[PDB]
């Protein structure tokens, strides 16, 4: 998948087979603010394009490519122009978590664009750093709709669990945290383990299956998704293009 043609026609293969889609606009690297903007153009078109499609529009982005590091105040101003034509269309827009030097920054501005009345965006927390929890409890008030991994990225053992156990460990913890406090949770792992605890105290808990998602890469463990979708699950993958 290279282009929005191709990632579109995916997401209609996917959906077939009862599978919905997060449209993730890879770019070149953001060096600055005028590249920000060209971004930001590209992700317009995307947003113009999953409009009326018929099925559920989502929409994933990294903030770094919205200038984040060169400016958080032009980062927040170019992803709320992208939240004033997406929400009106009913797309829905993830803001990926980078890197730890990157969390506070992504935090506010979330919370800032929440507090002006943005209800159609949502975060992701990494479950490998020990800052998360008490980000996860923070943000408690604004009700976040909330995707939750292990994390991408090497961390210092000072802000990151090193340990493997540990990290899965605070992933079952956050994950169970945030349901238990009424978050619609989409948890974006591949691990079977965690799957399958995850399906067990749901069901457990009498969750209804409309509160809580997996997602998968697009082409990983996809036999897996075509089963949770089966079993009543909302799945989605995930489909780079640029
Ligand atoms: C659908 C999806 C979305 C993701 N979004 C993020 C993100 O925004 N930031 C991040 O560090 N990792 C993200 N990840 C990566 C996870 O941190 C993890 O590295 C990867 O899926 C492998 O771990 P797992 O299958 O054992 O849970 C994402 C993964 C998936 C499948």
């Amino acid at each position: 998948i290279e282009t929005l043609e191709e990632a579109l026609k995916a997401a209609e293969a996917l959906e077939r087979e009862g599978v919905h889609a997060i449209l993730d606009l890879l770019g070149e690297m953001v060096r600055t603010e005028e590249e920000a903007r060209a971004f930001q153009r590209g992700l317009l078109e995307l947003v113009w394009a999953l409009a009326g499609k018929p099925w559920p529009k989502y929409i994933s982005l990294k903030l770094t490519q919205l200038g984040l590091d060169l400016s958080e105040d032009l980062a927040l101003a170019l992803l709320r122009e992208v939240l004033r034509e997406a929400e009106p269309r009913g797309v829905f827009v993830r803001l990926d978590m980078e890197d730890s030097p990157r969390v506070e920054a992504t935090l506010r501005l979330y919370r800032a664009l929440r507090e002006e009345g943005f209800s159609q965006v949502g975060i992701v927390l990494q479950s490998y750093l020990y800052r998360t929890e008490k980000d996860l409890l923070d943000l408690l008030p604004y009700r976040p709709n909330l995707r939750l991994v292990k994390g991408a990225y090497r961390e210092p053992k000072e802000v990151a669990f090193p340990d493997k156990r540990l990290i899965d460990a605070e992933y079952l913890h956050l994950g169970k945290l945030a349901l238990k406090e009424g978050l619609y949770v989409a948890f974006a792992t591949h691990d079977p383990r965690i799957i399958a605890e995850l399906k067990r105290y749901t069901e457990a808990m009498g969750i209804p299956r409309s509160r809580f998602e997996f997602q998968f890469l697009y082409g990983v463990r996809p036999e897996e998704q075509r089963r949770l979708a089966r079993e009543g699950y909302t799945v989605r993958a995930y489909v780079p293009y640029g």
